[PDB]
């Protein structure tokens, strides 16, 4: 449609800035190493830093573009490091189970 | 510690200030060739958003439609202001024309006798 083609350049548009910056939040990321505890905190306090020098519209795209990649890195660092804490759980308890049926008999 | 976070700030302002300025021509040749106004505006937004997220959704297409809907909600802001300023320039402009002429009019005795001689 004569719109269509305004839905097909946002389309362009947004896969070229959907992964554009991925390999340069990657290092900022990796260069704080942060937590569900402290992810908050860092996000706030750069925010405030960043807008205290300026404030656009890119500088906000930019910046819910960092706290996205945060969030993912916080999240899945938890995924992953809860299954190791379950399976890590169940064959602690197991090997603790296998020896107190023994000393038992 | 704050090391890195100055470090970052100043990273996205660099970032931030990239978004603004690479994608910055590729909207305003989507402005020019909608031209919305004032009633039909929202309605394109409205439209567009449901034809672009028809065939996706991402983190991408997301800032990309905040990003023409505020490039889009500006274009029509700028336009109608300075309509606006025109049409009260073009009134002042009126009256104080319409209120010179009713004075030479009067300086001459009436309109009976300015017109009629």
């Amino acid at each position: 449609s004569t719109m269509g083609q305004v839905g097909r350049q946002l389309a362009i548009i947004g896969d070229d800035i959907n992964r554009r910056y991925d390999s340069e939040f990657q290092t900022m990321l990796q260069h704080l190493q942060p937590t569900a505890e402290n992810a908050y905190e860092y996000f706030t306090k750069i925010a405030t830093s960043l807008f205290e020098s300026g404030i656009n519209w890119g500088r906000v795209v930019a910046l819910l573009g960092f706290g996205y990649r945060l969030a993912l890195h916080v999240y899945q660092h938890g995924l992953t490091g809860f299954l190791g804490q379950v399976t890590r759980f169940v064959v602690d308890f197991m090997l603790h189970h296998s020896i107190a049926r023994w000393i038992a008999q």
